[PDB]
């Protein structure tokens, strides 16, 4: 219990984070050339709350993935320097900081 507990304070603490704005919700490739072509597996916040919410956790390590997801996606689709790299830099961090000083 207390494992997937943990995934609700980081989730919600990632939600509310300044950095988030880019990952709050699925990409919209209709909106973002290329994107749907480059990354095979999209992945996203909003994705993961629906998961955690329904239950669709087994267990911590299966949400660390789709969370370490979000940030390889979006170093394979953004420039470090550009303004998404650099939120993803931030929030890639924030989440490995978090994780870390509990398991
Ligand atoms: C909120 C709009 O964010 C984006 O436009 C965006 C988000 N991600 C995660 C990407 O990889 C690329 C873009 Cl352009």
């Amino acid at each position: 219990h207390s494992d997937l507990t943990f995934c609700e304070i980081i989730l919600m603490e990632m939600e509310s984070h300044d950095a988030a704005w880019p990952f709050l919700e699925p990409v919209n490739p209709r909106l973002v050339s290329g994107y749907r072509r480059i990354i095979k597996n999209p992945m996203d916040f909003s994705t993961m709350r629906e998961r955690l919410l329904r239950g669709g956790y087994t267990s911590s390590e299966e949400f660390a993935a789709d969370a370490l997801l979000v940030f390889d996606n979006c170093q394979t689709f953004n420039e470090d320097d550009s303004e998404v790299g650099k939120a993803g830099h931030i929030m890639r961090r924030f989440f490995e900081s978090r994780w870390e000083e509990f398991y």
